[PDB]
């Protein structure tokens, strides 16, 4: 019992961090009662007091006394523990609730008011684990999605939550790389971030979501945040983990922290890793990228990352589940683009230059890529238009000199190729965009 409670400040959060950090099996049941409380009362002076602590507590280990046993000899695993562990979870919520409701992250929503969303269901099953003592179950994580892996001499996964609308129930069965039709990215061909406690614990420090209301987010708990990914950045345990290092650079450039490395090279470390370590298969730290670029105006920087982001897009297959990403692209493609092209338009630069227009062009090239053989299409006929419109803001002399130079062989898609070649009209460009 080492908590000094009532816990009311933010240093003393993050002392319960620091503490547990140095562990090797750091408290991931504590840890998330912990945060979600906090997010809870921060995003409606908050104060955390015994009682109440001890009461979740309580009430979680008392969810497993009665139908699981501690792993008393360190077996590993099971398929059949992990589902009944997921069966508990999923059995333990509210059935009438919003599943993508905000705040529902962490085990504080889970004991309070029987409220988890896709992640929490996933992190709640591995921090039962480890209260089991089944420490060879670690959380796995796509950029869309969570899932387990278990097991010692054979490392074997199971799906534990649901994804979308949660149609499909999963619970238990393999993650396998086959469906050797499709390569999805919500699986990342195979390159998803393996946790260590450490990672996990990262985490849910990484889904801590400030969000007040549109406008508005709690300062107190974005700094408990960004401080708390600091901790994790300087004691190694986000070295392998992208979008942890990447929310820390939107941390850092709202909020800039004296004597820390720039935002932009945090994005850029974020990039790093994922070309390291994950066969350059993410796509996020791409678009956090071209976003910062986008918000300093720094246009051909963002076209040149948001091309990065398409081509990564372009490794994929893709499909209905791709929701998140789907809408990413869309924004791109049909508000931040048009939006620089109103800018340079509005001054006369980028609208006559060659290379900016090949930019644009590659951006739609991997978007076309990655719809190529889906049974569902992205470019609908609203992305047409507005590929229209832009292509039209550029000069002729700027299209013309596109055909006649280098960048011209480098479209890999048929459906761009296809297109560039009308050019020397805006309907057929359409109807060929949505073919």
């Amino acid at each position: 019992k080492s908590i000094p409670f009532p816990l009311k400040d933010i240093k003393s959060v993050v002392e319960v961090f620091r503490q547990e950090l140095r562990n090797d099996q750091p408290n991931l049941a504590q840890l998330s009662i912990v945060l979600g409380f906090f997010e809870s009362a921060s995003t409606m002076t908050p104060s955390l007091d015994e009682e109440t602590f001890d009461a979740l507590h309580c009430k979680f280990m008392a969810l497993l006394q009665r139908d699981f046993t501690f792993n008393a000899g360190g077996l590993p695993a099971t398929r059949e523990i992990v589902k009944n562990v997921a069966d508990l979870v999923w059995g333990c919520l509210a059935k009438s609730y919003f599943k993508d409701r905000p705040h529902i992250q962490n085990l504080y929503s889970f004991l309070t008011g029987n409220r988890l969303d896709c992640f929490g269901v996933a992190f709640a099953v591995v921090a039962m684990c480890q209260a089991l003592g089944y420490n060879d179950v670690h959380l796995a994580l796509s950029e869309d999605h969570a899932w387990v892996v278990f097991g010692k001499d054979k490392i074997e996964t199971a799906e534990v939550t649901w994804h979308g609308k949660g149609n499909e129930d999963k619970r238990g069965k393999p993650v396998i790389y086959q469906d050797d039709d499709r390569c999805s990215w919500l699986y990342l061909n195979g390159n998803a971030v393996h946790c260590t406690r450490h990672m996990e614990v990262a985490s849910i420090i990484s889904s801590i979501n400030p969000n007040i209301n549109h406008t508005t987010d709690s300062i107190q708990l974005s700094q408990l945040q960004q401080e708390l990914l600091w901790l994790l950045y300087d004691m190694g345990h986000i070295k392998t983990y992208p979008m942890a290092i990447a929310n820390l650079g939107d941390l850092e450039e709202i909020s800039p922290t004296p004597g820390r490395p720039p935002a932009e090279e945090l994005f850029k470390e974020a990039i790093t890793v994922a070309k390291r370590e994950y066969s350059d298969h993410h796509i996020y730290p791409y678009t956090y990228l071209g976003g910062y670029y986008y918000r300093k105006k720094k246009y051909y920087e963002a076209i040149a990352s948001w091309v990065d982001a398409g081509y990564v897009a372009g490794k994929y297959n893709y499909s209905k589940d791709d929701e998140e990403m789907y809408k990413e692209f869309h924004e791109i493609a049909n508000d931040l683009i048009p939006n620089i092209l109103k800018d340079a338009v509005a001054k006369a630069n980028l609208t006559s230059d060659p290379k900016f227009f090949a930019l644009v062009l590659q951006f739609y090239d991997g978007i076309c890529l990655w719809e190529e053989g889906s049974p569902t299409p992205v470019l609908h006929a609203d992305w047409a238009k507005k590929l229209v419109q832009s292509i039209g803001k550029f000069a002729p002399e700027c299209r013309s000199a596109f055909n006649a130079n280098t960048d011209t062989l480098s479209l890999r898609s048929a459906k761009m190729r296809e297109m560039k070649n009308l050019i020397t009209n805006t309907s057929a460009m359409k109807l060929q965009l949505t073919a």
